[PDB]
């Protein structure tokens, strides 16, 4: 009953800005769980909420590179 969202950024600086996002998100107070896609500019992050809000999330890739990071919430919509 976890929840989930997805996250894409563009300006990135590729597979090592890639790993700092692993480890910057799954330090959260309210994340759960973490995996990046390692060949693109995404990440898949597994927190947890009844209120679904992936802004906190979202911000949280932002303050990994700020002011270079365009992160986007690619979900199925």
């Amino acid at each position: 009953n976890d929840s989930t969202a997805t996250f894409i950024i563009d300006g990135m600086h590729c597979k090592s800005c890639v790993s700092n996002i692993e480890s910057t998100l799954s330090a959260l107070q309210y994340v759960s769980s973490i995996v990046v896609s390692l060949e693109n500019r995404s990440a898949i992050v597994v927190y947890n909420a009844s209120s679904v809000t992936p802004e906190s999330l979202r911000k949280a890739i932002e303050a990994v590179s700020p002011g270079l990071y365009r992160v986007s919430i690619t979900s199925e919509v």
